[PDB]
C-alpha cells in the first residue's frame, strides 16, 4: 500500500508541476498514470521513487512516511527509461544485481525467460539494441519481489507485437506476486487492460481516477472524454429542447431524441454533445429501431481494417467519425443513413466542459 | 492487362504446383494472390515474371503470348526478395539502373528517378549507399527502381515481409495510394490475409495449387465459396459447428447441440434433414440489447471463458454445450470470465456448407 496525501511539486521559478496529488493506492493494485507530456505524470513517479524531493505533502509506503527516505531504503523496484545497463557485464550479471542467496538467484533469473531473452543470456549489452536491452532492464526488476513496482514507459523501445506480449507478462506478474504496481505510459491503449484504476492527469491536475471501463463510459469532463478512446470522441454544440414529454438534442438541422430517463437547469440551453464512433452505427437493425435518430451524412474517407470499418463523414457542417462492422459498403461521395445511439450520448457544459450527468 | 489461359506447372516428380490457373486481369488493376504456404502463389508469379517455365497453358501480357519471352523483354517491374540493391552504388544509381542500359535517356533518367524519389520521399537519401540504409528505406528504394521502369505490370512477391508491425501498414497504404497514382496493373503476393480487406481490386485465394475463388474484397469476405475461403479470410477465424437443418412448419431451423437457430424467410430444399456445417463470423454473434429484442428467437446462452479488450473491439471466447465460439463486440464489454452471456446469432449472416463436399450450399 502507498498513499499520497496532498502532494505538490514545484519547479524552479515557482512553476507547479504536480498540484495537490491525493490518491490512496491499496496494496496489490495496478494503477496507471496517463496524460499528455508535462502533465506531471512522470514527476510523481520520480517522487515516489525518491529521485525528486517532495516540496509539500506526505508519501507513505505501507504505514511508514518516506518523504525523506533514500530511494535504496524504500524496497521498491524501478524501471525508467534511463535503464542503462552496464556495458561490460553479461546479460545474467546485469540482471543479477540483487546484492542475495546465489544459486537460487539463477533460477529466478532464468525464469525471466518470460521476456524471451534466454537466447541472449550470456550476451553483452552492445550486441543487443533497442528492444532487447529494455527487456533486460525489466528482468533486473522482475526478480526483486519488492513492496511496490514503479515503471516509467518500460515497453517503449519494443515493437508492437512484442510490446503486447510483455504487457500480458507484467499483468500476470502482478496477478502472481500481488504487489502494488504504479505504471506510467504515454499510450492510452495499454491503460484500459492492465490497470485496476487509471488516473488521468492534465497540466499537473488529476482529472479523474476510476476503472478503465468507468473512465471510458463515465468521463467527468470533455478532456477525459476526448482523451480516452481512439479515434477521439465526436463533439458538437447542441441545444437541449423539450418537445412534449420528450427531450431532444438539436445541432445544425439534425434532431436527436434522448431516451426517457434523462432529466433540469440546462433545458433550452446550448450544450456540447459527445458520442463515440462505435455509437454511430449503420447496420439496418439500428436504422429501423432508432429511426427517429437517423441522420444523413456525406462520406469523405473510409478505412477498412478487418477489425472494423471507420467511416469519416460530414453531416451538416460537422465532421464525424463512425465505427461500424468490418467490410462496409460505404464509399467516398455517397450519403449514408447513420443512426445516433442516444443511450450513449454524453452532454457537457459549454463553459466548464464538465458533464451534466 | 494480363491473361493466363489454362496454365499449369508441374514439379520434378510429376507433382502439379499450379492446376488450371485461369483469370483475365484488366489493365490498371490491383490483383492479390493469397493462400497458405506452397499453394503455388509464388510459383504463379515466377511464371508471370518469366523465371520458371510454363508447363502447359498460355500467358498473355497485353495481347502477346509471352511464355517463351525472356523476363527482361517482357516489360515487367519486379520487387522480389531477389532485388538486393547494388551494394556499392548510390540509391540514385540503384534507381537509375536498368534504365541506364535500356537505351540511356541520360537527361530523361534524372527527371524520372527524381520524380520516383519525390513520390516516396527518399530524395534526401539519393547519395547514401544500400549498406547505410535500413530495411524500410531499402524497401522504398527497391520500389523506386520500379517506378522508373514505367512497366506494363508490377510484380511484388511479399515485399513487406522484412518490416515490423507498424511499418508494414504504412507501406501497404502507400502501395494502395501508389497504384491509385500510376494506374498500372499490379500483381501482389502476400502471406497475410488482412489485405484481402485492405489493398486489392480483386483477390485470388489459392489452395494446394488450385484457385479457390476470385472476387472483390467484400464479396470474398461475405460470400465464400467453400469452408476454406470462409476460414482463411477474416480474423478471428469464422466459427464452425456441425448442424442439422430441420423443417418445422414453413420455418427452417438449424440445430447443433441443444440449441436451435431459425433462419429468416428466404432461406430451401434438397438439403433439409441432413447434417451440415454452420459458419458464422464473430461480429455476427453479438450481445447488444438491440439484437436480443429483435432476434429473441435466436438468442443463445454461453459461458464466457476468456475476454480480450483491444480498444477497437472486445473479443469474447465462450462455450455453448461442447462447442466453442468467439464473438467480436463493442470496445468495453462488461462480460468477464465465469459469467454466462446472452448473445444473439444473426441468422441473415450464417453460412452453410456441405459436411462432406465442404462447399457452400448457397
Amino acid at each position: 500500500s502507498v498513499k499520497l496525501k496532498g502532494v505538490y511539486k514545484r519547479y524552479p521559478g515557482g512553476v507547479t508541476a504536480v498540484n495537490d496529488f491525493n490518491l490512496d493506492i491499496e496494496d496489490k493494485e495496478f494503477i496507471i498514470l496517463v496524460g499528455p507530456s508535462g502533465c506531471g505524470k512522470t514527476t510523481t513517479l520520480r517522487m515516489v521513487a525518491g529521485l525528486e524531493e517532495i516540496t509539500e505533502g506526505e508519501l507513505y509506503i505501507g504505514d511508514k512516511l518516506v518523504n525523506d527516505v533514500a530511494p535504496k531504503d524504500r524496497d521498491i523496484a524501478m524501471v525508467f527509461q534511463n535503464y542503462a545497463l552496464y556495458p561490460h557485464m553479461s546479460v545474467f550479471d546485469n540482471m543479477a544485481f540483487g546484492l542475495p542467496k546465489d544459486e537460487i538467484k539463477r533460477r529466478v533469473l532464468e525464469a525471466a525467460k518470460i521476456l524471451d531473452i534466454e537466447h541472449l543470456l550470456e550476451r553483452k549489452p552492445k550486441a543487443l539494441s533497442g528492444g532487447q536491452r529494455q527487456r533486460v532492464a525489466l528482468g533486473r526488476a522482475i526478480v526483486r519481489n519488492p513492496k511496490v513496482f514503479l515503471m516509467d514507459e518500460p515497453l517503449s523501445n519494443l515493437d508492437a507485437k512484442l510490446r503486447v506480449q510483455m504487457r500480458t507478462e507484467i499483468s500476470k506478474l502482478h496477478q502472481r506476486l500481488q504487489t502494488t504496481f504504479i505504471y506510467v505510459t504515454h499510450d492510452q491503449t495499454e491503460a484500459l487492460t492492465m490497470g485496476t484504476r487509471i488516473v488521468v492527469m492534465k497540466d499537473g491536475y488529476i482529472q479523474q481516477v476510476d476503472t478503465p471501463t468507468n473512465l471510458y463510459e463515465r468521463p467527468c469532463n470533455m478532456f477525459v472524454a476526448g482523451f480516452i478512446g481512439s479515434p477521439q470522441m465526436n463533439f458538437v454544440n447542441a441545444r437541449i429542447e423539450k418537445r412534449g414529454d420528450e427531450m431532444h438534442l438539436l445541432f445544425g438541422k439534425q434532431d436527436i431524441k434522448l431516451p426517457e430517463g434523462k432529466a433540469s437547469e440546462y433545458v433550452g440551453r446550448e450544450v456540447v454533445m459527445g458520442i463515440r464512433p462505435e455509437n454511430i452505427r449503420d447496420e439496418e437493425i439500428y436504422l429501423e429501431s432508432m429511426s427517429e435518430n437517423v441522420v444523413e451524412g456525406r462520406v469523405e474517407v473510409v478505412e477498412m481494417l478487418g477489425s472494423e470499418t471507420l467511416i469519416y463523414m460530414v453531416i451538416d457542417d460537422f465532421e464525424f467519425t463512425a465505427r461500424v462492422n468490418p467490410r462496409s459498403k460505404a464509399r467516398p461521395g455517397d450519403v449514408i443513413k447513420v443512426a445516433f445511439d442516444a443511450n450513449k450520448i454524453h452532454l457537457f457544459d459549454k463553459e466548464t466542459e464538465k458533464t451534466i450527468m
